[PDB]
Order: structure tokens, then C-alpha cells, then sequence
DNA sequence: TCATCGATTC
DNA sequence: GAATCGATGA
């Protein structure tokens, strides 16, 4: 039902997503961490993700929130859009600086709405878009590995 | 039963 | 500041 990420040596992570169009945006849905060992991998499977689209030749996405509580209590698909301008950058960093960057964003969500300051969870339920993909075999290869 | 993120531990 | 745990309400 789930789709997965796999590591470097063909071996699947902890952490389902899906391919799809979800809210009119074509992208991954990286489903979130939690309860205990649920999708336990999620920042290993983001770090992955986010080097292969580099190795890919993609160097910006567009990421949003996509948490139950958030689709249901912020209807502005903008809104949801974790980072502040139009694109978030996936080069100049190590892929695991680059996710803390990405994944500090989602602590300014609450259940209902955005905070003033940030807290709590960091590893929730998002879609990742690449500009201009409409395709799952792209996709497919960058959480294959 | 379940995904949610606040809360706690790291 | 960030990884992990686990109380919560649908």
C-alpha cells in the first residue's frame, strides 16, 4: 500500500512515502515519524532524497506541509508551503544541513496553525515537488537509489 | 485504532 | 538545537 526509501546498498529504510498528485501539487509525500518506531527513518530517508535530487541535476524544490491537522485547519495551499519564498535550495550544503534547514520550517505549524516562535516535531507528514516533474518514474529512481 | 505534534531526552 | 518518545483526540 506504502511505498518505501531505500539506502545506498538496496536495503528499505524505515520510511513509507507515496508518488502522486495530492492538493493539485505532483510530488513525494515522505509520511511521518511517530508513534515510537514509526517511519524511525525518516531523516535518513530525507537525507538520501534530498542527495539524490542534487546528483539529479535538481538544485530547488517546493515542500508543504501535508499533516491531516494542517490540510483540515489551514485551507491556503500557500500557507502550507513550509518555507518562505517561492523555492527551498537543496545545494551549498551537506544533504543533512540542507534537511535540518528544510525540517526546522515545519516546527513553525501547530494542529490548527503557524506559530510566532518554533517548537516541537520536526519530522511530519510532507509533499516535496520538483518544478516541471509529472512523473513517478523520476520518482521512482530517487527513492530507489 | 491511529497519525498528530507537544514534550522529553539527547 | 535536534532526535526520539509517547499522550492525545478523532
Amino acid at each position: 500500500e506504502f511505498m518505501h526509501v531505500f539506502d545506498n546498498n538496496g536495503i528499505e529504510l524505515k520510511a513509507e512515502c507515496s508518488i502522486g498528485e495530492e492538493d493539485g501539487v505532483y510530488g513525494l509525500i515522505l509520511e511521518s515519524w511517530g508513534p515510537g518506531d514509526r517511519n524511525k527513518d525518516y531523516n535518513i530517508a530525507l537525507d538520501y532524497i534530498i542527495e539524490r535530487l542534487v546528483d539529479s541535476g535538481v538544485s530547488q524544490v517546493v515542500v508543504y506541509l501535508a499533516s491531516s491537522s494542517v490540510r483540515k485547519h489551514m485551507h491556503s495551499l500557500d500557507e502550507r508551503k513550509i518555507h518562505p519564498g517561492e523555492y527551498f535550495t537543496l545545494i551549498g550544503n551537506s544533504p543533512r544541513d540542507i534537511r535540518l534547514k528544510m525540517c526546522g520550517y515545519q516546527a513553525y505549524f501547530s494542529r490548527t496553525g503557524r506559530k510566532e516562535i518554533p517548537s516541537g516535531n520536526r519530522t511530519k507528514r510532507i509533499l516535496i515537488n520538483v518544478p516541471g516533474i509529472y512523473s513517478d518514474s523520476f520518482w521512482a529512481s530517487i527513492i530507489r537509489g
